[PDB]
């Protein structure tokens, strides 16, 4: 088969949507379980799989294995030697953890520095030396935090919990770098009656400030009440993403998923520092060192994507994977790279044709092209997300 059916992995992770999945595109889920990510690529946890001439389905990342060149392409073959992104579909039905991501340096230190002395427990805060890019692209409204607020903008939201902790009046007498990176990381430090008193503190305020993002405060603060990470939304920046919008996230920037559907796309990695509203120890000193204590304005925050007859991409600064929505209408346009690509119906319904191959595509269903098969066309309704490489 030149274009291939995904067949696709959901994991069922105890904080996923029991319904956003069967809402959105169908998908059966009887027992009532949380469907928490929804897999499109190659990972060996649990690859997507394809269809054989034959009937058997194999592992997508074992063909990829067997034919390298034919599937992936030269370019991508030769610098990354796989698949280089994982394609996702988030459903998330409760705040997740703060995130942060060091860079690729920092990343292939992290990881010797650790090797040298414990794989899968939990000081391990290197599992590769890879960065990780990723890209949220939203399916319903997603609201996320990301990135450090502008500091004029933080003082303001500071001022009503100021006798929360010193690091508070600290930052505020001076509101600097030097300083946020104090706050940051005291807040997470904090313990017994110190803890107490700051979140206390903040509690009450919940009652006397309306509005963004006190708001979001209270919505994290039904699953996370006793974590410091509740004082994260008057440092970072509280974005609530529209249907189609996306943002980038760059390395070394505290980042989280609150609420809703998206589309996310990775670079393949397992590294994570956590920064808040986690059960987990965090290495805070670690922490600090991998992250950019810079404002970013919100103005920033979204990717301007480019529209381009029938696609839309969405420029991203790093190599590793590439993204653009495709407007399908009666007649066929040409979808064509040289690398490989998975192709997701995210509404209306697609026609793939390659040659006298055609393949229909269903809202939430998806499809991988290898680099020897490009270009297919696409008729039909609505839109399809690419995610390829441009390399």
């Amino acid at each position: 088969a030149s274009m291939q059916k995904l067949i696709n992995s959901v994991q069922n992770y105890a904080w996923g949507s029991k319904t956003a999945l069967t809402e959105l595109y169908g998908i059966a889920n009887p027992q009532q379980q949380p469907m928490a990510e929804l897999w499109m690529g190659a990972h060996p946890k649990s690859s997507s799989r394809i269809t054989t001439a034959n009937g058997e389905t194999v592992s997508l990342r074992d063909a990829i294995e067997k034919n390298k060149t034919a599937m992936l392409g030269e370019a991508v073959a030769n610098r990354f030697g796989e698949l280089p992104f994982l394609f996702k579909v988030l459903c998330a039905a409760q705040p997740l953890s703060i995130q942060v991501q060091p860079n690729k340096r920092n990343s292939e230190i992290g990881f010797a520095k650790e090797n040298a002395a414990p794989m899968d427990a939990a000081e391990r805060n290197y599992k590769d030396p890879n960065h990780k890019p990723e890209l949220v692209f939203a399916l319903t409204p997603f609201l996320a935090m990301n990135a450090f607020r502008e500091f004029s903008d933080i003082v303001s939201l500071l001022q009503p919990v100021a006798g929360a902790h010193s690091a508070i009046a600290h930052f505020l007498q001076v509101p600097n770098a030097e300083r946020l990176s104090q706050l940051f990381a005291s807040l997470l430090n904090m313990q017994g009656e110190e803890k107490s008193r700051a979140l206390a503190v903040l509690k009450a305020a919940l009652n006397s400030q309306q509005g963004e993002p006190w708001q979001t405060i209270r919505v994290i603060s039904e699953y996370y009440p006793d974590d410091s990470g509740l004082f994260s939304p008057l440092l970072l920046n509280v974005v609530k993403l529209n249907p189609g919008e996306a943002m980038f996230l760059f390395a070394e920037t505290p980042h989280a998923y609150l609420q809703g559907v998206a589309l996310e796309v990775m670079a393949n990695s397992d590294n994570v520092l956590r920064a808040g509203l986690t059960p987990k120890y965090i290495d805070i000193p670690e922490l600090v060192a991998n992250v950019k204590f810079e404002p970013k304005p919100a103005g920033e925050l979204l990717t301007a994507p480019v529209k381009s007859g029938a696609e839309l991409d969405f420029p991203i600064p790093v190599d590793d994977f590439a993204f653009s929505l495709h407007d399908l209408a009666l007649q066929e346009t040409s979808i064509g790279q040289h690398s490989a690509a998975i192709l997701f119906c995210v509404e209306g319904e697609a026609v793939l044709r390659k040659d006298e191959q055609r393949l229909v595509l269903k809202p939430g269903e998806s499809a991988f092209i290898g680099a020897d098969e490009s270009p297919v066309n696409a008729s039909g309704t609505g839109r399809l997300a690419r995610v390829y490489n441009k390399l």
